């Protein structure tokens, strides 16, 4: 399948070269798998989401995302025209409040629920937990996101958007998850992404279309933009077949893209998500 005009991150994933515009994917397209987008909530009346988005928890008054953020991630991971994956299903989980905070407590909570959660659903083909979000570091919140990754559900994090080593940040510097940083369309590492160590995978975040609040469309950067690009990419690859929710970072670190980012510090990998599709 291919989508013309695609957003250019869609097209960034499925090229071994920047400047494309077509996203070229299988039409599978993550039919059979579920990611949770565990964030501000998501809009699943916009009608990009075509009814596969549903909420299935809130830790606030509502479970309406009075924010955008999330309903923005979760586009990226699995709307017709911005994402990714264009046929999996989304359970959002609202641990952020309209202002886009939270408190560690909400956000352990919230990967502990979705740990059980999976097991009331129907995700044949596999579970993804997509978090674009982070804080200073807590081996609690390290803990609870190892947790939901042993549990048997490919965990993607944010690095964060300090410019910093990422080891200085959760969940981003739990080892055992998917750590992600931000790509621009010109293959440089995004200004503000965090990077060190840790990162296991590189995404596109500067810049990045993708659904908002009110039925409307918006473009804005962060790692959280790059993430739901990785967490998208697993859903669509267990999908295939290629990989398992226990393996699936590696694989993709392994498919990568390798050496083409440039502004990347010693010490951090030059690897960017790829879905190697050949027609
Ligand atoms: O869009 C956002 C806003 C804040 C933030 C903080 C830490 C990590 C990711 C984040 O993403
Ligand atoms: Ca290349
Ligand atoms: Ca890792």
């Amino acid at each position: 399948a291919a989508q013309t005009n695609a957003p250019w991150g869609l097209a960034r994933i499925s090229s071994t070269s920047p400047g494309t515009s077509t996203y070229y994917y299988d039409e599978s397209a993550g039919q059979g798998s579920c990611v949770y987008v565990i964030d501000t909530g998501i809009e699943a009346s916009h009608p990009e989401f075509e009814g596969r988005a549903q909420m299935v928890k809130t830790y606030y008054y509502s479970s309406r995302d009075g924010n955008g953020h999330g309903t923005h991630c979760a586009g990226t991971v699995g709307s017709r025209t911005y994402g990714v994956a264009k046929k999996t299903q989304l359970f959002g989980v609202k641990v952020l409040d309209d202002n886009g905070s939270g408190q560690y407590s909400t956000i352990i909570a919230g990967m502990d629920f979705v740990a059980s959660d999976k097991n009331n659903r129907n995700c044949p083909k596999g579970v993804v937990a997509s978090l674009s979000l982070g804080g200073g570091y807590s081996s609690s919140v390290n803990s609870a996101a190892a947790r939901l990754q042993s549990s048997g559900v490919m965990v993607a994090v944010a690095a964060g958007n300090n410019n910093a080593d990422a080891r200085n940040y959760s969940p981003a510097s739990e080892p055992s998850v998917c750590t992600v940083g931000a790509s621009d369309r010109y293959d440089r590492r995004s200004s503000f992404s965090n990077y060190g160590s840790v990162l296991d995978i590189f995404g596109p975040g500067t810049d990045i279309l993708s659904t908002w609040i009110g039925g409307s469309t918006r473009s804005i950067s962060g790692t959280s933009m790059a993430t739901p690009h990785v967490a998208g990419l697993a859903a669509y690859l267990m999908t295939l077949g290629k990989t398992t929710a226990a393996s699936a970072c590696r694989y993709i670190a392994d498919t990568a893209n390798k050496g083409d980012l440039s502004n990347i510090p010693f010490g951090t990998v030059n690897l960017l998500a790829y879905n190697n599709y050949q027609a």
